[PDB]
């Protein structure tokens, strides 16, 4: 039931370094690091476990843009880097110039996918992202997703890489156009949970859930606090949000995640 | 799963009419209709369902004093009360005078109680929490609180009391020194909405998770959107706290539970 058996820390990834921001995108194009280099440390001061990648939309090439960001991030700050691409070649480059374990972000449930990715994840040690869904499209029931769950577990342990490496993605979507999914997606969480000894781990990029909608900030720790009851290992997540920050930390308390104590929202950010 | 079976607006009990508090206690003492009414209103316009009624400590005839609490607060608001005693007579009393269906808080699993309780809900016509607790006290583990709510399932049954009139407490404990209930409470309530057809209806004196800690009301909205997400149904607690019921509002949305608009915060407060 919803009395978690793990007290693992919840993981934290930093979603701000994403060249769909301009402030991204321009000190890529610039060749800047300042811009990068203080939104990691940002991030990190905020608690972040680790820093999602994604260079945006280039003309540039994406392996260079992507060797460029690692490399300029980990030089200020010790973090793994999420290396967030659909671009496989972009990703194994990041992975070549990587400190310590990453995160590759992601794989979907489309064979020739999983067959490119999964080899990548273990050759390097890097825990991976699969999402539910494939060129059918992102289905709506829980249920489907679930089905698209278990075809990506099978195919991780086939390549041999351990449950506590494998993040499974429902992909949730925004309550005003995609309202129904927001339940499905917490369903599947509980779901996934369920797939395996030791469980596959769940992650969501959160701010999905309110895009282009009126108060953000409330919908989403609204949110993350109904997935973290759900069974929520991990969230692609604004760390800058304090309020948000708050009711994660208030969440894994009374999960019985952590021990209680009245400095409990600092206690959670130094993990 | 967590997939909602029902639409049913979520239920606010204002919990504020209560003696412990000092405004009311003294207005009792004078018999000063004056606090009272102006709470009732309060609560009333910030969108309660109903009002919680709690004598507090008191040497006068707690008969006398329910008596008149639900006859001053339902002469300025249109509301039900939701009626606050451990002593039956008063309990009877405050339904003898009681405009419309009313709430009576509440039966323990306690046989004697049950005998007594039970018989005065369905005579009346109201709804009644069960508390899931015994004179042997409150259990630990979901399992066995969840032991104790079937019990009062198959009594309120038994005297042919309809489950949506049946609200089962699982009792929320403070998380500075009650810590571990919190997760199985929730549990609890997830176990509850199995138990027939259509399911007993769950309710929690949600501001007894902070009492004595310190920031009560992010502690308070944090754990009611994960009661929520558990399938609850209904709380006591303060309507008057904007953030709390914005909380609600907003867990309702992504549970599905009404269609989604921009204004859906004004939209939760009038039904
Ligand atoms: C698709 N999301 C996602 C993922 N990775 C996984 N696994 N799952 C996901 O759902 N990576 C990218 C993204 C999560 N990251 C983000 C990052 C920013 C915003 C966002 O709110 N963007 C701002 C940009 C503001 C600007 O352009 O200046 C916006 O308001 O649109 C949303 C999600
Ligand atoms: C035991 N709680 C409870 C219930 N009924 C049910 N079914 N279940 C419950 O758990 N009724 C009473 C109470 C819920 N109501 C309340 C009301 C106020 C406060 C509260 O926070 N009290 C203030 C009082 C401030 C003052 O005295 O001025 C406090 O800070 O202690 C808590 C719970």
């Amino acid at each position: 039931g919803l009395v978690p058996r793990g007290s693992h820390m919840f993981i934290m990834i930093g979603e701000r370094i994403n060249g769909m921001f301009k402030d991204i995108r321009e000190a890529i194009l610039n060749k800047d690091p300042r811009p990068i280099q203080e939104w990691a440390r940002r991030q990190a001061e905020k608690g972040a476990h680790y820093l999602d990648v994604n260079t945006g939309p280039t003309a540039d090439d994406p392996v260079r843009v992507m060797e460029w960001l690692v490399k300029t991030i980990q030089e200020v700050v010790d973090l793994p880097c999420c290396l967030d691409s659909t671009n496989p070649d972009a990703i194994e480059a990041g992975l070549k110039v990587h400190r310590g374990h990453a995160m590759i972000n992601s794989t979907s449930a489309d064979q020739w996918k999983m067959d490119i990715f999964f080899p990548m994840a273990k050759k390097y040690e890097a825990a991976i992202i699969g999402l539910t869904m494939n060129e059918k499209g992102v289905p709506k029931d829980a249920n489907d997703r679930s089905q698209l769950a278990m075809e990506l577990v099978a195919n991780a342990d086939a390549h041999g890489i351990p449950m506590t490496e494998l993040y499974i993605d429902p992909l949730i979507l925004p309550v005003n156009v995609a309202q129904e999914h927001a339940v499905e997606v917490l369903e599947t969480i509980r779901q996934i949970k369920l797939m395996a000894n030791p469980a596959p781990r769940t992650v969501l990029g959160l701010s999905n859930v309110s895009q282009k909608c009126p108060d953000r900030p409330l919908i989403n720790r609204t949110y993350l606090v109904m997935a973290m009851t759900a069974g929520l290992d991990a969230a692609i997540m604004d760390v800058d949000d304090d309020a948000l920050v708050d009711a994660a930390a208030t969440a894994h308390i009374l999960l019985n995640k952590e021990i209680y104590c009245d400095s409990y929202l600092k206690t959670f950010r130094q993990k």
